[PDB]
């Protein structure tokens, strides 16, 4: 049955959207990380 | 300054995961509006 | 000496980016599952 | 017309993957970038 294939195509794409979701908020989290880096080096220029 | 390159990066790719995640969120909705698809086709078979 | 701690964040950006990429790729194929499906349909 | 709706909903996932993917992409040349940014930050710590 095609019905079957197609539940089983949309269960996979569900799920790599959510692990793209995570890892995209794990990135951002870095990307806050960074700015955090980016801070330090500003603070370390002055002296 | 690098530093003033690395903020212009930074804030960059912030932007882009921001991006990402908008459309991430926009794919979720497509899949459940598949899923109810696929729950029609049941009904009719 | 942040540098390191600089590099620990890149290299796990550079990670999770690589990790979202094999994904998407995933996705696009998933997506022509599907089309073939539609197809399926449209014949029968 | 469930035929058809699928086919619009698959268009549009084919479009958000593909702009999701260009992102991406755009994201590991900024990695490569910063990579970049923290060497020559190696080079004026010494």
């Amino acid at each position: 049955m095609i019905e079957k294939q197609m539940d089983r195509v949309v269960k996979e794409m569900r799920r790599q959207l959510e692990m793209i979701d995570k890892l995209t908020t794990r990135g951002i989290e870095q990307v806050e990380l960074l700015k955090r880096i980016h801070d330090k080096l500003m603070i370390r220029a002055v002296d």
